[PDB]
């Protein structure tokens, strides 16, 4: 459109009282695109001098203007000459709440909220604005496709008005409702000729003061009372010829406002006449408004002409930009009430004093809005504000991270800027500084700087507003090779991708895979990418980790059981029982020892865990692996060669216990007590392969009788994030058997930090569609925490339960049929 040359720029950019940080804000279907186009092609700056090549995805354009000497001194604001720059900062429409969206709007002061003129003000726009506003970013309103209701509905003119009255009203709501108090009235006012209404598509739109100043020069009235008057509730009378402040004339008629009598009734006879093709009143209906039309244009007829004569009539582009100019703040007037609430430090402080003077020649304060994708192979380039201080290119800077604490000496770089750059929309422009109150790009950053993230040039500094991060490993899968042959090389790489990523880890499962965590699916993905092709350079199959379950009881075997050595000769007789979760527990955290003394351990299974003092010296052994939480006391009375099978019962019983019947898994809690046992009067017919199987088949079946169930592992998982997205918490939580332990808030600013217990088998997914509930603002850390019996029956192949079992024999190529315990009794 306009092309100008670098030191232009600069110079444009030195005087930041006349620049303008926005965006607009806007519904999904309102015509946002549509409009900031016709913006684009009247006020875009553009490049003045113009296989290899580069482009940047664009996150920011640039428009100026020039006001009119008188227009320019209706602007309440400190201003500097007859020129402007306005930056049209891109804005996420359809992206979730609070992440992305946030942190743009954080570079703009001001913001230009679209509205339909049929649908009105719609749950997204009102969001959007609540943002906005929650930055302290001052609205300026749009009312668009006032063409729709124009043609289709055929709305009169009284109801047209009406609408604009409502749509007018609800925003006023949003508004008031979450302005602060501080800032003052922000509503917006019509006329005030802070609401423009026209149509984006068809290219025209006008505020009050447009029109309040066509009929100020001509009739020689001031404008000031003329647009006061031309919205709301001032009729004139053409009778009286005379204005009134009442809707009906003495005799008790209704009147016509002067909105709908002064602006649109000129734009209705319009469309009228020439969307019904009256080729003789077109001519004189022009003539009266003062619209020229030029050579072939005299000849269109209905919609092409509609769009010439109202283009010309009412340009859209300027109203726009009246606005912005005449009320959107700028730099130098935001910084000061926008100051604190960008300052995480002391607002006494000297930095932070910097930003509300937007001083050039403090100490660098640069904010980093995110990091913007480029072809310059791979690199990121910095896109964000300079809000003190100046920036140069070469520069030697202070990057903070989100972490970075002005003591400690974490996510701090104390790196040096390649070069500064314009971000000219698709294209960059390098140049040699750019001071405070501007919008600049950055190249060499993007290393040190992952997302978000402030540049400062003072020791004493602190950080800008900054946004939390996941750096917990949490997003975990099982890596396996394809041809068993690499496997030395899977293991290789993994120690490789280990030394490399400080945020990756690996490990055993329980079941024996190997495993990749990670903080997030996109960390993981780079992992598992790397980990592949590279650390391992080995075809693998990744896939979600196998969970661990614990065979258990839960009461008394029903009745007695028995079986017989295959000698036919030797029998046992057991039952099994539930051993206490708090006892469960002292076992495996060593508190109760099979190591221990059986001074101090009979003590202490008498004296603190209720256990009868004498069965304390009567556990043959703890299991599986010699100390697990199961045991075998003996209970037997006449057994004569009993501690001649001693040994064997063990090694039964290690076996047993490290393998249960269910399907293998480990036992747990579970106590056997042998109430008898019958031996041959010869050695040599209780020997091992005569007793072992004895008491394997023994435990089983006392065990099947014992109501068999299976404890699944439960994590305990620990979240951070803002008050309002605590409820996508609960939202998946729900969804996957959950459960809230507790929640805390963090004393100072609002991040609440809940706590919760998710069973690890539906723990596959969770850290994603956690991001989704809060779009983008949670961030999980899971831990284990406890194993939990399930109440469902392990060997109904259909309950909960029966279906995890189910699918780990149909996994291990074993009988889909759990074998009930008849299968170990030998009745008498
Ligand atoms: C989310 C994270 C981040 O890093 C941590 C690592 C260190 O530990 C992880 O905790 C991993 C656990 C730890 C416990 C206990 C050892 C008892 Cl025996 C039962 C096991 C589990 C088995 O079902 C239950 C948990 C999830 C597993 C696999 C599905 C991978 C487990 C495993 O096999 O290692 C959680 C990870
Ligand atoms: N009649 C009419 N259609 C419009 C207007 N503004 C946008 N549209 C149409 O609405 C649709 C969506 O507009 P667009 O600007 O892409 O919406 P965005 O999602 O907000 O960017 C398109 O088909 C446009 O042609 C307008 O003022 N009048």
């Amino acid at each position: 459109m306009v092309a100008f040359t670098v030191d232009q720029m600069r110079s444009l950019m030195d005087k930041v009282t006349n620049v303008r940080n926005m965006s607009v804000i806007a519904h999904v279907d309102h015509g946002k695109s549509t409009l900031t186009d016709s913006l684009v092609q009247r006020a875009g700056i553009i490049s003045a001098a113009k296989e290899r090549g580069i482009t940047i995805k664009s996150t920011a354009i640039s428009l100026y203007s020039e006001m009119s000497d008188e227009d320019v001194k209706e602007i309440k604001q400190k201003t500097d000459g007859n020129s402007f720059l306005i930056n049209l900062i891109d804005s996420p429409g359809h992206v979730d709440f609070s992440s992305e969206v946030t942190a743009a709007l954080r570079v703009t002061d001001g913001a230009l909220v679209v509205v339909d003129t049929i649908e009105g003000v719609c749950v997204q726009t009102e969001t959007v604005l609540r943002q906005a506003l929650g930055e302290r970013i001052k609205p300026v309103v749009v009312i668009n496709k006032v063409d729709r209701a124009l043609l289709e509905l055929q709305v009169s003119k009284e109801d047209l008005y009406q609408t604009f009255a409502r749509t007018v009203e609800s925003v006023n709501v949003i508004v008031s409702t979450y302005a602060d108090e501080v800032l003052g009235d922000v509503q917006v006012y019509p006329a005030r000729g802070t609401v423009a209404f026209g149509s984006g598509l068809h290219g025209w739109a006008f505020t009050i003061r447009q029109f309040a100043t066509r009929y100020a020069k001509k009739f020689g009235v001031d404008k000031a009372k003329m647009m006061d008057r031309l919205w709301g509730d001032s009729f004139f009378n053409p009778k009286t010829k005379k204005w009134t402040n009442k809707d009906t004339d003495a005799e008790g008629k209704p009147l016509e406002r002067a909105f709908n009598m002064f602006i649109l009734d000129p734009i209705f006879r319009l469309f009228t006449a020439i969307m019904n093709f009256k080729k003789d009143e077109i001519p004189v209906l022009l003539e009266k408004l003062e619209i020229v039309l030029k050579g072939d244009e005299k000849d269109l007829e209905g919609k092409a002409l509609l769009k010439v004569v109202m283009r010309k009539f009412l340009p859209a582009a300027d109203a726009l930009l009246e606005m912005i100019v005449l009320h959107l703040p700028s730099p130098v007037t935001a910084q000061a009430y926008r100051a604190e609430q960008l300052y995480e430090g002391p607002a006494d402080d000297a930095n932070c004093i910097a930003i509300k003077n937007c001083d050039p020649k403090a100490d660098l304060m640069l904010y980093v809005s995110k990091m913007v994708p480029t072809s310059d192979k791979g690199r990121f380039y910095a896109f964000g504000r300079v809000f003190a201080g100046t920036v140069k290119s070469g520069q030697k800077v202070r990057i903070q991270g989100p972490n970075y604490v002005p003591g400690k000496k974490d996510d701090l770089f104390i790196k040096a800027i390649q070069r500064v750059v314009l971000m000219m929309g698709r294209f960059v422009e390098p140049i040699d500084d750019c001071p405070a109150g501007n919008i600049i790009g950055l190249v060499g950053i993007d290393q040190f700087l992952l997302k978000t993230g402030t540049l400062t040039t003072s020791e004493t500094a602190h950080n800008m507003k900054v946004m939390k991060f996941s750096v917990s490993p949490v997003v975990q899968v099982a890596v396996e090779v394809k041809n068993a042959n690499d496997l030395p090389k899977l293991v290789e790489g993994l120690k490789r991708l280990s030394k490399s990523d400080p945020c990756v880890l690996t490990y055993m499962s329980e079941s024996g895979e190997h495993i990749v965590a990670g903080t997030g699916e996109l960390h993981l993905e780079i992992c598992l990418q790397d980990l592949e092709h590279d650390h391992a350079g080995v075809p693998l199959k990744i896939s979600p980790p196998v969970v661990a379950y614990r065979e258990t009881v839960e009461s008394e075997s029903s009745q007695t059981a028995l079986s017989k050595s295959p000698n036919k000769h030797n029998r046992i007789y057991l039952k099994a029982e539930p051993i206490d979760e708090e006892v469960s527990l002292a076992i495996e955290n060593g508190i109760i020892n099979p190591r221990d003394d059986f001074k101090a351990r009979a003590r202490i299974m008498a004296d603190d865990y209720g256990w009868d003092v004498t069965d304390a010296r009567k556990i043959w052994c703890f299991g599986p692996d010699g100390n697990g939480p199961n045991l075998v006391i003996d209970q037997t009375k006449a057994v004569q060669y009993l501690h001649e099978i001693k040994d064997s019962v063990v090694a039964a019983f290690q076996w047993a216990t490290k393998e249960g019947p269910i399907f293998g898994e480990e036992m747990r809690s579970v106590r056997v007590n042998i109430l008898d046992v019958t031996l041959h009067a010869d050695a040599i017919h209780r020997g091992g392969g005569q007793i072992i199987p004895t008491m394997r088949r023994a435990t089983y079946a006392g065990f099947l009788l014992a109501d068999p169930k299976i404890q699944e592992p439960v994590f305990l998982v620990e979240i951070q994030c803002p008050e309002q997205a605590v409820g996508g918490i609960y939202s998946v939580l729900n969804k996957k058997r959950g459960q809230v332990v507790s929640e805390e808030q963090r004393p100072g600013t609002p991040l609440f930090t809940v706590k919760a217990y998710l069973p690890v088998n539906e723990s596959f997914g969770f850290t994603g569609e956690l991001r989704q509930a809060t779009g983008g603002q949670a961030f999980p850390q899971m831990v284990f925490d406890h194993w939990s019996t399930l109440g469902s029956d392990p060997l109904d192949p259909t309950s909960k339960a029966g279906e995890i079992v189910l699918a780990a024999r149909k996994r291990h190529g074993m009988k889909e049929e759990v074998p009930g315990w008849q299968e170990y009794y030998d009745k008498l």
